[PDB]
C-alpha cells in the first residue's frame, strides 16, 4: 500500500497510534514517520490525507525544546516557518511536543499531544 514520491515510498496508516507506537511501527517496516523538506512534498502530503489528521515525524529534542526529525534530516527553523498553520506551534496546555499534518493547505502542522492517537505516515527510502 506504498505510494511512490520522489525517490521514497510513503505509507498512509489505516489504524491509529500514539506518536511513538506509529514510530515505532514505521522502524519495524524499516522507514521512519515522514520528514517534509520541499514544498513539493508538503503538497504530496497534505493533499494524499484528504483532510484527515496525521502523525509526521516532527518531534521536539535539546533542552531549549527546538523541533527535529525523527529521521535524522537537521530541522531547517526558516525554510520551515511556512509549513505550520497560523498560531502553531502553539504548545497548548503545554504538553505539545510532537506534530501531525492537520489541516490541507501548505500552512498544515499542528504540535498535539504525543499520547493522541492519529492516523501516521511512514517514509522509506527506495534504494536501486
Ligand atoms: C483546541 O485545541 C486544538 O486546537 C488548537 C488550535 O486552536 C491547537 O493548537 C491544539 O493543538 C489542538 N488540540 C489538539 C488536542 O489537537
Ligand atoms: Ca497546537
Amino acid at each position: 500500500g506504498w505510494k511512490y514520491f520522489k525517490g521514497n515510498f510513503y505509507y498512509f496508516s489505516l489504524i491509529p497510534k500514539t506518536w511513538y507506537s506509529a514510530e515505532q511501527f514505521c522502524v519495524s517496516r524499516n522507514s521512519h514517520l515522514t520528514s517534509v523538506t520541499s514544498e513539493s512534498e508538503q503538497e504530496f502530503l497534505y493533499k494524499t490525507a484528504g483532510g484527515l489528521i496525521y502523525w509526521i515525524g516532527l518531534t521536539k529534542a535539546g533542552m531549549e525544546g527546538d523541533w527535529s526529525w525523527v529521521d535524522d534530516t537537521p530541522f531547517n527553523k526558516v525554510q520551515s516557518a511556512r509549513f505550520w498553520i497560523p498560531g502553531e506551534p502553539n504548545n497548548a496546555g503545554n504538553n505539545e511536543h510532537c506534530g501531525n499534518i492537520k489541516a490541507p493547505s501548505l500552512q498544515a502542522w499542528n504540535d498535539a499531544p504525543c499520547d493522541k492517537t492519529f492516523l501516521f505516515i511512514c517514509k522509506r527510502p527506495y534504494v536501486p
